[PDB]
């Protein structure tokens, strides 16, 4: 009895979490929080007031970090950021439940915003939609990539995979942002500047490596240059190159000159460099 | 062509959507009891909601349930689920991962799709994000001892809340669903609390007991009987048998024999087994000792 007492308290009463509890899970969360500007810009048109401005920065910041985390053991990375990966340090298990816990408590935090229940639905939808468009984006990188070359993506499936992965937070952004304002969209041009963004993040990833890690090799990413060599490759015949350009994304290798190898392919035979430079040009040309 | 891309919603092929799908459908191919499924249709003889309701409650438990095992299974490094090779294992953690969270928020979508009545619709959505917190947080709590152990040995106390958030969740969440959507006018949230404690036990003493894989013990799992084992020993400052058992938990093997070894000590020594079992029986005790439901509960004794 004393203690079918306790157990009865225990039933009876919401779970039991403490202030303790919540710092020891926090931990993978905390350290990539040691390593915006864009939503204060936006503000100048939508004009939120600032608690509320305050509370979706609160919001796309947890998301952005804890998609960042599962980012990271998805694609085996070792740093971010410039420091160690919070998986390597906390392990794989803490790491994915705190980031996976963080998109809940984001999503807590949208009732903050509002009450009105029409436009508190919407906030949802919003944050439901995008989340799952992150994850539709975030499925088929990995998918590729994991299970090359039974996919060799064209053009057109890689800039629809980029709406969807990386134009899912920027989107999610906007559109709170938009629903939250008194009062076109901006949506399709924070399209075009999450499809930037991303090639820009794939072209630097090799070519600050070829003039001074280029880990998106090692990880055997289908990044936005690699997907134009592959294409180039078979289009023009070079079945020898197509496949070594396989083999070397398939090695999932860390050796430098094996890297510095398919760059120089992608920068003398393909011509893939100068092609995604030139295509960030073209598409940042479009909102010049 | 980019006019077209940015000025419609990122495209989504029934294709890509099925090339996702493929570690969830994996899991979806092996069964289980049924348990929650089948709770749900006897509880609605009560709550009496419309079938179409029961049905989206019942989607949203599995899409939550066979999700959260898919994760469960990358943070236990589990080799098999239910008597099947486990979903990272064949399409990798990366893809499993993703894949689970994308049925998370599949599971979200169809919390909408259960009422247009914005008020009901703003606790329906706060019921799912609360009890998915605390989902989180038993498990951030089963984990974090497990792998910062010797760090901290939870006592029973602490279990039983760790307990109540990890599998109290979704049997709270399930529930909880259901009497906010019933038309029907007590609540059954302790009683499926006391499940869910009963549910959780026993299947902790179920993976020991069919070896004496004990899975468990390579996974170095804090289990209700290892709990027991640990500040048992440590009450009666029986140093040697607790840092034996802290020795094999924390080997991580896959050795027959030292597992058997470490069962050995809690069935010869702490007497763990069947002090868990009786712990079972008296909470099934409490329950019994106090109707379709009635039969359910006695079934896991
Ligand atoms: C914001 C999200 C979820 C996309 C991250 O994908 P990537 O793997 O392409 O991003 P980086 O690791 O290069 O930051
Ligand atoms: C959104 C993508 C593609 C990955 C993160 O990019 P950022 O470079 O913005 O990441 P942090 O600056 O926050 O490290
Ligand atoms: C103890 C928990 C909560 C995980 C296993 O649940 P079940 O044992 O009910 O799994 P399935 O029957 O669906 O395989
Ligand atoms: C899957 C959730 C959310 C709770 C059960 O985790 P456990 O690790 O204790 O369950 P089993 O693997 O024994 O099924
Ligand atoms: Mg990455
Ligand atoms: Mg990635
Ligand atoms: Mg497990
Ligand atoms: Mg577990």
């Amino acid at each position: 009895n004393k203690m079918e007492a306790k157990i009865d308290e225990l039933i009876n009463n919401d779970p039991v979490w403490s202030s303790q509890n919540e710092s020891l899970i926090s931990k993978p969360y905390n350290h990539i929080l040691l390593k915006l500007n864009l939503i204060v810009q936006i503000n100048r048109v939508m004009n939120l007031p600032k608690d509320q401005l305050a509370i979706v920065s609160q919001i796309v910041e947890l998301l952005h970090n804890s998609s960042l985390l599962i980012d990271d053991i998805e694609d085996n990375a070792p740093l971010r950021r410039g420091q160690t990966t919070s998986h390597l340090i906390f392990g794989v298990p803490s790491t994915i439940n705190t980031a996976n816990y963080m998109y809940f408590r984001a999503m807590q935090l949208v009732s903050q915003l509002t009450t009105k229940e029409p436009l508190y639905h919407n906030l949802i939808t919003i944050f439901n939609e995008e989340l799952i468009n992150l994850h539709r984006g975030q499925g088929l990188d990995i998918y590729w990539r994991d299970f090359l070359p039974e996919i060799i993506p064209t053009q057109e499936m890689y800039l629809n995979m980029v709406m969807n992965k990386t134009g899912g937070l920027f989107r999610l952004t906007l559109r709170l942002m938009e629903a939250l304002s008194p009062s076109h969209s901006l949506v399709p041009f924070i399209n075009l500047l999450g499809i930037i963004y991303q090639i820009r993040d794939d072209y630097l990833n090799l070519k600050d490596f070829q003039m001074s890690f280029a880990e998106d090799i090692t990880e055997g990413k289908l990044s936005f240059p690699i997907v134009h060599a592959l294409n180039f490759t078979k289009t023009k015949g070079q079945t020898e190159q197509h496949n070594e350009i396989l083999r070397i994304l398939l090695l999932r290798t860390s050796d430098k000159d094996i890297k510095l190898k398919l760059i120089q392919i992608l920068e003398f035979d393909t011509n893939s460099l100068a092609y995604t430079k030139n295509f960030i040009n073209q598409l940042v040309n479009m909102i010049k």
